[PDB]
């Protein structure tokens, strides 16, 4: 950017200039988009045109950003290894946009009564990035008596991303910025089921990711390190 008022098209392109080679993608939206499906509760405390960023990792986070800041650090003093590394990216952000005023909202923040600082499903679903798929969405479930957690899904992919955090930026406010839906890529009740149960059920044997054939996958590597516990996993790369 460089404009007396910058546009969301401006900022999203200096923003990606910083991200996207490090494994990130960008979605922006409206925050009252985000308010209006929620309760008082969650709401965020901003105008409702104010504009937002929603950040989530694909596969290739792990050897462009993780790898790569793994190495440069004191590996002594790294309790959270992944969320430091996203932390410092989207500090990133900050740093080639001082001028503006930034909020960001990581994706593991709690309030002290330990609620989500930042409903990220709910986020990547309006800001188009990635089809939020809840129990709402299946007419005459099966399920009875529990907990069906809700599951976004990437039309490029599939299961196989993260969603990271939210980026706000106050003062910046785009009233007119055009909505556009998720992709539904999960469209069938017969699929839906499959997915949903999937992610509750099965969550460990990594299938539900498959519910579209992504492009590209986590590497056995990749997979490797998310489901060895944190403890040994600065072994498992040889640190
Ligand atoms: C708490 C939590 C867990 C807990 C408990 C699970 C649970 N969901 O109860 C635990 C520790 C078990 C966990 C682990 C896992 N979960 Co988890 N964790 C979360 C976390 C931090 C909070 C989610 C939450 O509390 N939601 C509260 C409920 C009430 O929200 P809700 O059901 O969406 O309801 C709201 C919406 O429906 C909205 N709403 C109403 N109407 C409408 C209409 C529309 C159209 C929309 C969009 C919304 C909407 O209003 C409701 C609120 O009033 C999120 C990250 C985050 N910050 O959001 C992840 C998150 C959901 N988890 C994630 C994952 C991957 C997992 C694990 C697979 C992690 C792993 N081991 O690899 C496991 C799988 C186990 C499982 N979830 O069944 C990812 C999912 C990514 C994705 N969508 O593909 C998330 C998004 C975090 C991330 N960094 O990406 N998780
Ligand atoms: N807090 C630890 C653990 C982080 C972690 O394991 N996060 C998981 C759960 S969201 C993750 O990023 N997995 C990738 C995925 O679920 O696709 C760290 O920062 O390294
Ligand atoms: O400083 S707090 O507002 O308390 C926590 C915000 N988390 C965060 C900040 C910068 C980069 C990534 C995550
Ligand atoms: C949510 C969530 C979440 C965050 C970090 C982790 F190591 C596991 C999780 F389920
Ligand atoms: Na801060």
């Amino acid at each position: 950017s460089n404009a007396m008022e910058p546009k969301v098209a401006e900022l999203k392109q200096k923003i990606e200039d910083t991200l996207c080679p490090f494994g990130f993608e960008v979605y922006p939206f409206q925050v009252a988009w985000y308010n209006e499906l929620l309760p008082p509760a969650f709401h965020l405390p901003l105008p409702g045109p104010t504009l937002a960023f929603l950040v989530l990792s694909t596969p290739a986070m792990f050897d462009r950003a993780l790898k790569p800041f793994l190495q440069s650090c004191h590996l002594r003093m790294l309790t959270d290894p992944v969320d430091q590394c996203v932390a410092y990216h989207l500090g990133r952000v900050r740093e080639s946009l001082p001028e503006l005023q930034i909020e960001i909202i990581a994706d593991y923040e709690v309030h002290p009564n330990r609620r989500p600082k930042i409903l990220a499903q709910t986020a990547a679903h309006v800001a188009g990035a990635a089809y939020y798929y809840q129990r709402q969405d299946v007419e005459a479930d099966p399920w009875g008596n529990q907990r069906i957690s809700g599951v976004c899904i990437h039309p490029r992919f599939g299961g196989w991303f993260a969603i990271r955090g939210v980026v706000l930026l106050p003062g910046i406010e785009v009233p007119d910025l055009p909505p556009r839906k998720p992709h539904d890529c999960v469209p069938t009740r017969a699929d839906r089921i499959a997915l949903l149960e999937g992610f509750n059920f099965h969550w460990r044997d990594w299938t539900y990711r498959d519910a579209v054939t992504p492009q590209e996958r986590y590497s056995e590597e990749q997979k490797a390190y998310f489901s060895t516990p944190p403890a040994q996993r600065l072994a498992l790369l040889g640190l």
